[PDB]
């Protein structure tokens, strides 16, 4: 069963912003991906210090970056927290809800794009490189769910029947046709080095067969 959800307006609106408006620095796509996953990382850290148990599903705390040039799909994956329906369709939309009204109201006053993350909406920069998101998610308190949106308003939750992930998020970045340079291993690297070299985690570039 799939259940279909409209974004909260001011999300609706940004997701329209970063698709349609000319901005050539679309790398800082893969520092605000990553800084979640590292964000999602440090929560189930630092949740373990009181309860060991929270990593019964996994121990490793890592990113892995997954390019895939058949499919034109750039893979993020973590071990973090994970996230649960609430969180999917309710939570971070509410969160969200603020930070996207305060970062459009920068970007009227002269602000750029780069700046995102301040506002706690980094993920939707995923919009600026990708035409298709789709969210893996596994919290220890709830089930696998699949969340996917193309944007134009909406968004879709359902429970995913794949592979068992035991805990954290696959970010699957469905490439735009003139995005194809973020699935060179050279490129990735190059990026993680200039904006991600001080994240607290392993980050490891699964080159392509
Ligand atoms: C804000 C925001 C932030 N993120 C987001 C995106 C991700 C993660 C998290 C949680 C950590 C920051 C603790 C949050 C995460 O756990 N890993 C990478 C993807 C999303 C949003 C959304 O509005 C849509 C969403 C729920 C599909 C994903």
């Amino acid at each position: 069963e799939v259940e279909t959800f409209a974004f909260q307006a001011e999300i609706a609106q940004l997701m329209s912003l970063i698709i349609n408006t000319f901005y050539s620095n679309k790398e800082i796509f893969l520092r605000e991906l990553i800084s979640n996953s590292s964000d999602a990382l440090d929560k189930i850290r630092y949740e373990s210090l009181t309860d060991p148990s929270k990593l019964d599903s996994g121990k490793e705390l890592h990113i892995n970056l997954i390019p895939n040039k058949q499919d034109r799909t750039l893979t993020i994956v973590d071990t973090g927290i994970g996230m649960t329906k609430a969180d999917l369709i309710n939570n971070l939309g509410t969160i969200a809800k603020s930070g996207t009204k305060a970062f459009m109201e920068a970007l009227q006053a002269g602000a750029d794009i780069s700046m995102i993350g301040q506002f706690g909406v980094g993920f939707y920069s995923a919009y600026l490189v990708a035409e298709k998101v789709t969210v893996i998610t596994k919290h220890n308190d709830d089930e696998q769910y699949a969340w996917e949106s193309s944007a134009g308003g909406s968004f879709t939750v359902r429970t995913d029947t794949g592979e068992p992930m035991g805990r954290g998020t696959k970010v699957i970045l469905h490439l735009k046709e003139d995005q194809t340079e973020y699935l060179e291993e050279r490129r990735i690297k190059e990026i993680v080095k200039k904006h991600s070299q001080f994240i607290g985690y392993p980050i490891t570039l699964f080159v392509e067969k």
